[PDB]
This record gives structure tokens, C-alpha cells and sequence, in this order.
């Protein structure tokens, strides 16, 4: 664990250690609304031992949201509720960055002010569910819709949308923004080619599959500058949908295509749920010499595999997921070998405090 607890920069930023707690969708935003609230606020502040802290995702607009009671970035109150958040978090010590999410096609009308979803184009994410208010307390389970492809002018509207959203991030006091590019959701029905069948400058060939991501940063740059700007990619997972048929050449590509703007760092999703495909070294280390900002991943790590990831020069910082849930002083507990607790799946989503901000530190 010895890298692992060692400081790094990130941009303007001295980070206290190595590790991440990556974006954690909890849905617990107050109704109506949509809007970041006190439980959130103690549920980040009390994981400010974190290097740094990515948001659960957090829509762009009312049509960017896949799953009931997401927070969102888009209005005046969430940006306030955000803000609390990070009031509290930077009051512990801790940097943190807002996760800005377009779900695209993986989403349900419910979610979405009864719209049809969009996409790079007309292909139902298959054998894939989201989540929505069902009146109930608890999320109900549906199938995704069909989306409709996405014209000139969406693209303009989304792109628009993400350069805003990253100047709100700033409003609440974000030290940053993560662009999710990963996971099934909008950018990777672009990028992954066979959720993408345009035959305009959007698809086809490598370079218009890359096109939306590459014109999505350059307005999240221009807007709150490269140093505050980092991306979350899923080259080999396939959960919610997205398959590419020769990932390494794409997410080379992509690494050096995000390097070329700078992006203070690359986040990348290893492990997605129980989807663990084989990453092989040799892969991790030409994404290493494609992209040589500031490296993540996060995926199925413990506290070997974090160290041994970081000595052996494939990553930077590592994120841990589902044992920060249940462990709001993991960094204390993987440095000192104390056992984790284990998180209860019928409290991830929905719901109040229970599940969120009573799991207790350790103590012996
Ligand atoms: C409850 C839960 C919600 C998640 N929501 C998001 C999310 O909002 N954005 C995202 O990029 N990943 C999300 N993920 C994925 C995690 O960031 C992470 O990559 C994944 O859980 C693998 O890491 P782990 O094995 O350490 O949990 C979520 C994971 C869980 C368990
Ligand atoms: C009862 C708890 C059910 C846990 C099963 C998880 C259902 C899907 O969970 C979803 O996973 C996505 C990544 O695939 C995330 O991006 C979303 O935030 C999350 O809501």
C-alpha cells in the first residue's frame, strides 16, 4: 500500500493520496426536483478521505437522466444543492468532481418527460434495464426504449448542454468535471461500433466514431479549462449494451486523441457490475503511452491489486466502488489491513440515510 497512500497532483491540485471513489449513482435527490441534498452532502463528506471524489453522475438536462431521483446539474437549485456538497467535502480536505452524464438510449420514457430517448442511432440497448418512480418508495425495474438517432442539431443541443453543465459544476464549486464516456451511455453509443450505425461524419470510420467525443471535450475545455476537465472510458465492458469490434485500436485512439487535448486525467472503468473481461497488461500499457496525463481505474480492485496497478506503472490513481459504499474510511481501513464491510444491494438506490450515511467507520 506504500504508492498507494502517496500524494499526487492533478491539474492545480495536490491530491493526499492515490485513491479515487468513483462515480456511486445513489439516487437519493430530493423531489421535486432533482436536486443534491443534505444526506449527500454528509455521504461524500464522510468519504473526504478520498484523493479524490467523482460525483455519481449528474444529468445534463431532463433528457440525460436514465435512472428515478439522479441529481441533476441543469437548474439553479441543483447547482445550490450541489454546492452544499461541496462546501462539505472541501471542508474536509478533498477534491472533488462532478460526473456529467447524457444516458442516451439507456433510459425509459418515465425518466425523460415522456420523450422518446436518443442516439447515435435507432438501436435498443439490448437485454439491458434502468430504474423509475413507480409512486412507490422503491425503484422499479423496466426494459429500456427504443431511441430515435440523433440529427445535426441534437448534436449541437448536447454539446451546448455538456459546455454548460461544466460551467455549473463550477458554479457549485466542483474542482472539476468527468466527462462519462463509459459504462453503455451516450458518447459510448457513439463510440462502440456496432452501437452506431450512421453513415454521416458521426459514424462509420474510426475517426467520425471518435467525432462527438472529440467536439463534446473540446467545449468542456474551452469552457472551464483542460486542468479541470478528466474522462471516464469503458473500452472492454459491454453491460449496458455498447460493443466495439476492435476496442484496442478505438480506445488507443481515443486515449491519444483526449491526450492531444490535454485532459487532466483518464478514468477508466474496468469492471462493470459482474462484466470483468480479461484487460490484458499489454493493453494497459499502450493506453499508458497513448494518454500521459493522470491514470484511473477502477474495477474489482483491493489493496494489492491497487499497489501492485501502481508499481507496475499501469495506473496512477485507483477507484474503489462498491467498498466505499459500505466503507466510509476505506483509505484507513486498506492501510491498515482492517476488514471491509460489505454493502447491502437493496439500499444502492432510492430511499433515505439507511444505506447512505450509517455505515459506521471501523472500530475495533
Ligand atoms: C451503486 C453503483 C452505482 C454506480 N453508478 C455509476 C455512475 O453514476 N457513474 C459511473 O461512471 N459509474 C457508476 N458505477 C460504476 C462504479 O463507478 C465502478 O466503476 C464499478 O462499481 C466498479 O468498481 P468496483 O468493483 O470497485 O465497485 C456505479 C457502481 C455502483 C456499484
Ligand atoms: C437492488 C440493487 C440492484 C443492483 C443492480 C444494479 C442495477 C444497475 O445499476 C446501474 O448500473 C450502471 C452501470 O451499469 C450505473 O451507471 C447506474 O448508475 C446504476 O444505477
Amino acid at each position: 500500500x506504500q504508492s498507494l497512500f502517496q500524494p499526487i497532483t492533478l491539474g492545480a491540485l495536490t491530491l493526499k493520496n492515490r485513491i479515487v471513489m468513483p462515480p456511486l449513482t445513489r439516487s437519493r435527490a430530493s423531489q421535486p426536483g432533482d436536486v443534491a441534498n443534505h444526506m449527500m452532502a454528509i455521504y461524500y463528506a464522510q468519504r473526504a478521505s478520498a484523493g479524490l471524489i467523482v460525483s455519481e453522475g449528474t444529468q445534463i438536462s431532463p433528457t440525460a437522466k436514465g435512472y428515478a431521483w439522479t441529481p441533476g446539474i441543469y437548474t439553479p437549485e441543483q447547482i445550490a444543492g450541489w454546492r452544499i456538497v461541496t462546501e462539505a467535502v472541501h471542508a474536509k480536505g478533498c477534491a472533488i468532481f462532478a460526473q456529467l452524464w447524457h444516458v442516451g438510449r439507456v433510459t425509459h420514457p418515465d425518466n425523460i418527460d415522456g420523450q422518446q430517448p436518443i442516439s447515435s442511432s435507432t438501436l435498443k440497448a439490448e437485454n439491458v434495464k434502468v430504474f423509475v418512480d413507480n409512486g412507490s418508495d422503491e425503484p422499479g425495474f423496466v426494459d429500456v426504449a427504443v431511441p430515435r438517432a440523433m440529427t445535426k442539431a441534437d448534436i449541437a443541443q448536447v454539446i451546448a448542454d455538456y459546455r454548460q453543465a461544466a460551467l455549473n459544476a463550477m458554479e457549485a464549486g466542483f474542482d472539476g468535471i468527468e466527462l462519462h464516456a463509459a459504462n453503455g451511455y451516450l458518447i459510448n453509443q457513439f463510440i462502440d461500433s456496432e452501437a452506431n450505425n450512421r453513415s454521416d461524419e458521426y459514424g462509420g470510420s474510426l475517426e467520425n466514431r471518435l467525432r462527438f467525443l472529440d467536439e463534446v471535450v473540446a467545449a468542456l475545455v474551452d469552457a472551464i479549462g483542460a486542468e479541470r476537465v478528466g474522462v471516464r472510458l469503458a473500452p472492454l465492458t459491454t453491460l449496458n449494451g455498447t460493443v466495439d469490434a476492435d476496442p484496442i485500436l478505438t480506445y488507443t485512439a481515443a486515449a491519444a486523441l483526449l491526450n492531444k487535448h490535454r485532459i487532466v486525467y483518464l478514468h477508466i472503468a474496468e469492471v462493470d457490475w459482474d462484466d470483468a473481461p480479461d484487460t490484458p497488461v499489454s493493453f494497459k500499457r499502450a493506453l499508458r503511452e497513448a494518454y500521459q496525463g493522470v491514470l484511473i481505474y477502477a474495477g474489482r480492485y483491493n489493496a494489492e491489486k491497487a499497489e501492485q496497478a501502481i508499481n507496475d506503472g499501469l495506473a496512477d490513481m485507483i477507484g474503489f466502488g462498491r467498498p466505499f459504499i459500505a466503507n466510509p474510511d476505506l483509505p484507513e481501513r486498506l492501510r491498515h489491513g482492517y476488514p471491509l464491510a460489505e454493502h447491502v444491494p437493496a439500499t444502492l438506490f432510492g430511499g433515505g440515510e439507511k444505506g447512505l450515511t450509517d455505515y459506521p467507520t471501523y472500530q475495533a
